[PDB]
């Protein structure tokens, strides 16, 4: 029930996996240092290696739009496709 096992799920979508560390984070909202911790710092610290990657290209302060928008670039990407 801890926020460790809040992590990037396989078939899980990065979408759950946030759902998961919010549920987690909500359901014990507590800590010795919440103000100095960093909720998507630990997101991103419990978040797999490659996802950590991406969320360390984006930046110290990316939107969950970003966030989820890298996660889900992680791996074969594809969108772009069109002509001219």
């Amino acid at each position: 029930t801890s926020i460790l096992d809040i992590r990037q799920g396989p078939k899980e979508p990065f979408r759950d996996y946030v759902d998961r560390f919010y549920k987690t984070l909500r359901a014990e909202q507590a800590s010795q240092e919440v103000k100095n911790a960093a909720t998507e710092t630990l997101l991103v610290q419990n978040a797999n290696p490659d996802c950590k990657t991406i969320l360390k290209a984006l930046g110290p302060g990316a939107t969950l739009e970003e966030m989820m928008t890298a996660c889900q670039g992680v791996g074969g990407p594809g969108h772009k496709a069109r002509v001219l």
